[PDB]
């Protein structure tokens, strides 16, 4: 099935969100992007995807459809604004493996306090 999510410059946690921005899914499912202001793009972070998975970036403004193949967390960012927090995690199947590696990953302040929000939070 499909997931949508939209990318805002303000939402419910603050500015430069994606809503929601813990999407779970199986294998087979796809996750439809779609940028309701304009500035915001989906690129996947490099070792914060499954092993066998292949890396996607989209285009800034453009609606994206993700298909996502391999279980596992994806942790994406919005690629202007990911300083700012702009992230979301995808988990696919249950107790994705690389999750604690995910969490433990270095990256911005301010992602890590998201990412933590919306493990708990958000899951
Ligand atoms: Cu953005």
């Amino acid at each position: 099935e499909n997931i949508e999510v939209h990318m805002l410059n303000k939402g419910a946690e603050g500015a430069m969100v994606f809503e929601p921005a813990y999407i779970k899914a199986n294998p087979g499912d796809t996750v439809t992007f779609i940028p309701v202001d304009k500035g915001h793009n989906v690129e996947s972070i490099k070792d914060m995807i499954p092993e066998g998975a292949e890396k996607f970036k989209s285009k800034i403004n453009e609606n994206y459809v993700l298909t996502v193949t391999q279980p596992g967390a994806y942790l994406v960012k919005c690629t202007p604004h990911y300083a700012m927090g702009m992230i979301a995690l995808i988990a696919v199947g249950d107790s994705p493996a690389n999750l604690d590696q995910i969490v433990s990953a270095k990256k911005p302040k301010i992602v890590q306090e998201r990412l933590e929000k919306v493990i708990a939070s958000a899951k």
